[PDB]
């Protein structure tokens, strides 16, 4: 696949954009997880699949029995990896672009984390869309976190919900989803 448009998908707590704590997510939002699954799995084309790219640490955080993520091509990046097709569902690579040369029959490509991956790859011009779940809590500074996005949001434009809906197609998009003390909304951003 030559120069595909790639999207980052992440859930972050406002206003600091915290995303993790000691290798884990700082919340368990059941509905958000199902949205993640639907968005990264759904395709429009016939014999296609989407690809999900992640850093080695994120991969290793999934219990062995639950990896690869089903129904998507999984790509794992490590600076130590050779560019290798493991099986039909798993690819090893040392760079995003290199990994994409190994794929065919992919519709969309999503970067799913983690922090190092996100913070590096946001500056790669292949990245054209950000799908950010914006989480809010009454006392954000009560939720322990050690990992944050460092995204140059002044160079991006948040689109109206209508553009998000068009991006996700079928997927039901509820507003102001509340779970425990957290309230969240899905957003789409594109480059200025
Ligand atoms: N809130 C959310 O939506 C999400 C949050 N997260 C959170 O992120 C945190 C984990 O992030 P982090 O620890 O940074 O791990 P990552 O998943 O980002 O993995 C980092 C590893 O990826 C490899 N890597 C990183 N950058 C590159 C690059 N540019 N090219 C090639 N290989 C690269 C390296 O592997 P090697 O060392 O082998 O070279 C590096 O050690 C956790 O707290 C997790 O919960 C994760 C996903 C979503
Ligand atoms: N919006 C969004 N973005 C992601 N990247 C998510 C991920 S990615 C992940 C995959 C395996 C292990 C840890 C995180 C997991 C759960 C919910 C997620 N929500």
């Amino acid at each position: 696949m030559l120069k595909p448009n790639v999207a980052i998908i992440v859930a972050a707590l406002k206003p600091a954009l915290g995303i993790g704590y000691k290798g884990k997510m700082p919340w368990r939002l059941r509905k958000e997880i199902r949205y993640f699954k639907d968005v990264t799995t759904r395709t429009t084309k016939p014999n296609t699949r989407n690809a999900v790219i992640m850093g080695r640490k994120t991969w290793e955080s999934i219990p062995q029995k639950f990896r690869p993520l089903p129904d998507r091509l999984n790509i794992i990046l490590s600076r130590s990896y050779e560019n290798e097709i493991i099986d039909d569902n798993i690819i090893h690579a040392s760079s995003i672009e290199s990994s994409l040369n190994l794929v065919s029959d992919v519709e969309r490509v999503f970067i799913i984390g983690g922090a190092e991956i996100y913070n590096e790859l946001i500056n790669n011009s292949l990245v054209s869309h950000l799908l950010i779940t914006e989480i809010e809590h009454p006392s954000p500074e009560s939720i322990e976190m050690d990992t944050f996005l460092k995204f140059p949001l002044e160079s991006w434009t948040k689109q109206p919900k209508s553009e998000l809906q068009k991006f996700v197609g079928d997927t039901v998009l509820e507003d102001d989803i509340k779970e425990g003390d957290f309230t969240y909304n899905y957003t789409l951003w594109t480059r200025k």
